[PDB]
C-alpha cells in the first residue's frame, strides 16, 4: 500500500530488467539504471509498452556507471531532489570478467565443467580447456574491471545510499551473486579461510584477499598460489560480495540485506522477493533462488 521507491543497477537488459518490471508492476517506483544513458531510456521506453501507459510514472531511466564516484553521487542527487526516500535498493550490476575467442558456445562446456564441483566437491586447480574450437580468455585489466564492479562498484552505490535507505521504515537491499560465489570454489586456503569467517571477518581482510588475487594475477601466479584455473576474478570478486552482505547485514540490523542467485523473468523473481521481503525475513544470508540458506 506505501509507496516504495526502488533502485536497480544495470537494469537495462538481463535479469536487471526484469527485476524492474516485476517491482513495476507491484505499485513500486522504479529508477532503472544504466551505464548508457540512451540504452536506460530505451529500455524504459519498452518496460513502459510492456505494462501499460499508467505505469509511465512508476518507472524512471537515471545513468549509473557503478565504477564512477562522480556517477554515483548524480544519482543520489536525483533520487534526493525527486523522490527525497529510497526504500530498495537491487545490486544487480555485474562482469564475468572472462570472454570468448572462437566458437561462443564453447562457454557451455566451460560451465559444465565448474557445475560438477557441486555434484563432487572435488575443486579442480589445473587449468583445463575443454576444446581447441574455442577458448574462456581471462586478461588481467578485465579481471581489474570485474573486481572493481562486482566487489567495489556494488560497494560504492551501497554506501552512497544507505545514508537514505536508513530512514525508510523497511530497508532492503539484494545483491545479485552466483553459484559460482560458493566456496567450493574457493582453491586458494588462505582466503576461503578468510571468506568462511564468521567472527572476526573485516572489510580490510576482504580487501587485502582482492589485493593479493590481483597481484598475483598480474605476476601471473594465478596457479602457482591454488587461484582457481577459470572464472578466477568472478569468484573471488561474488565471494567477496557475499562476505561484505554479511558485513553489513550485521552493521545495519533494522535492514534486510541478502544476497541471491539467481529465462530472465524466472531468474528474477528470486531478487524480487528478497527486495519486498517481510519484515520477519532474514538478513545476511546467501539465497539459491528461493531457499534460505544464513
Ligand atoms: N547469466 C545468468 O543467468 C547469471 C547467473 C548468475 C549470476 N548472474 C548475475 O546476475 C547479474 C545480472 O547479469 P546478467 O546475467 O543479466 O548479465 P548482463 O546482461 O551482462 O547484465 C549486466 C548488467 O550490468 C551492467 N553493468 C556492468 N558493469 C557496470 C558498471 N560499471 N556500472 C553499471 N552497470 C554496469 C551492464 O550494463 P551495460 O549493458 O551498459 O553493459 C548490464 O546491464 C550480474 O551481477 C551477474 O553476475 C547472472
Amino acid at each position: 500500500a506505501t509507496k516504495r521507491y526502488a533502485v536497480v543497477t544495470g537494469a537495462n537488459k538481463g535479469i536487471g530488467f526484469e527485476i524492474c518490471k516485476q517491482l513495476a508492476s507491484k505499485g513500486i517506483t522504479v529508477i532503472l539504471a544504466s551505464r548508457d544513458e540512451k540504452r536506460g531510456i530505451e529500455a524504459r521506453e519498452r518496460l513502459i509498452k510492456e505494462l501499460g501507459s499508467e505505469f509511465g510514472d512508476y518507472v524512471v531511466s537515471q545513468q549509473l556507471d557503478v565504477a564512477d564516484p562522480a556517477s554515483v553521487a548524480a544519482l543520489v542527487d536525483f533520487i534526493k531532489t525527486k523522490f527525497g526516500s529510497l526504500d530498495i535498493l537491487v545490486n544487480n550490476a555485474g562482469l564475468n570478467g572472462t570472454y570468448m575467442e572462437g566458437d561462443a558456445s564453447v562457454l557451455n562446456d566451460y560451465v559444465e565443467a565448474e557445475f560438477k564441483t557441486f555434484q563432487s566437491g572435488a575443486a579442480k586447480t589445473e587449468p583445463y580447456h575443454p576444446k581447441a574450437t574455442g577458448r574462456l580468455v581471462e586478461t588481467v585489466e578485465h579481471a581489474k574491471e570485474c573486481i572493481e564492479t562486482n566487489y567495489y562498484g556494488s560497494k560504492r552505490v551501497t554506501e552512497a545510499l544507505i545514508p537514505l535507505l536508513q530512514q525508510s521504515d523497511s530497508p532492503r537491499i539484494v545483491n545479485v551473486s552466483s553459484t559460482l560465489s560458493s566456496l567450493v570454489f574457493q582453491t586458494n586456503e588462505w582466503a576461503k579461510g578468510v571468506f568462511s569467517s564468521e567472527e572476526g571477518l573485516t572489510e580490510e581482510k576482504l580487501e587485502e584477499v582482492l589485493a593479493e588475487f590481483l597481484k598475483d594475477f598480474i605476476d601471473g601466479k594465478q596457479q602457482e598460489k591454488q587461484w582457481p584455473p577459470h572464472f578466477s576474478a568472478y569468484k573471488v570478486s561474488k565471494a567477496a560480495l557475499n562476505a561484505y552482505t554479511r558485513i553489513i547485514a550485521k552493521k545495519y540490523p533494522s535492514f534486510r540485506i541478502n544476497a541471491v542467485c539467481p529465462t530472465d523473468a524466472e531468474a528474477a523473481e528470486a531478487p524480487v522477493k528478497l527486495a519486498l521481503l517481510p519484515q520477519g525475513g532474514p538478513s545476511g544470508c546467501f539465497f539459491f533462488r528461493d531457499e534460505a540458506f544464513c
